[PDB]
């Protein structure tokens, strides 16, 4: 079960979206979107195809295909690139071409923090926070703990999911073995599974037995 239209497992991942943006009134949210296809042209490669296929087809209706990390699912989205909302770009957002393969097993599960933790510093909320990914200067060497370990006292961008707000947000956090407790985050994380972003559900106060 994956379907990729085209093949591969490349594509846009989306970084942010303008409110109120062709982008936004599309349906795309940063993190878990990667750009696909846009127009019938599989996006698979990185070049201008997206830039040039946005600015050919201003103020036109076009289709997008957007895969999730989130739900795993590729979905089919309409998309008018345009000038006339007020913002930069005719799509209003910032991305990055690279793989969407295992993205969703690329998330850690914040449990408990400690208080003054550098995890409670940045803001980290137990058990509804879900670190899905971090920015580097060269979109390099990803995985969290090696993070930690080359961010040792260096201020690290992360993307978390919350599942509360159902949102993603950033979150600046300083890794700090120094900080009185153990470890360099102060909090725990748990990976795997029952660690991964939680499903949905459908049927909700439907009635169970435990």
């Amino acid at each position: 079960s994956v379907e990729i239209p085209g093949g591969g497992t490349e594509g846009y991942h989306v970084l942010r979206v303008q409110e109120n943006s062709p982008g936004h009134r599309a349906g795309l949210e940063p993190f878990f979107d990667f750009i696909v296809s846009i127009n019938g042209s599989r996006l698979n490669k990185d070049n201008d195809t997206l830039k040039d296929l946005l600015k050919a087809n201003v103020e036109k209706p076009v289709k997008m295909l957007i895969y999730s990390s989130k739900t795993l699912e590729l979905r089919e989205a309409s998309v008018t690139p345009s000038n006339l909302w007020g913002g930069q770009g005719l799509l209003g957002v910032s991305i990055r071409f690279c793989s969407f393969d295992g993205a969703n097993e690329n998330v850690w599960h914040v449990l408990e923090v400690e208080s003054n933790s550098p995890a409670a510093l940045a803001g980290l909320r137990p058990h509804s926070d879900y670190i899905i990914g971090a920015d580097t200067v060269m979109n390099e060497s990803e995985d969290l703990f090696s993070l930690i370990e080359t961010h040792e006292a260096k201020p690290l961008k992360l993307y978390v999911y919350n599942t509360d707000t159902d949102n993603c947000r950033e979150v600046i956090i300083t890794p700090n073995s120094a900080w009185g407790g153990e470890g360099s985050l102060g909090c725990g994380i748990g990976y795997g599974y029952l660690h991964r972003i939680p499903t949905r559900p459908f049927e909700e106060g439907k009635k169970i037995s435990l």
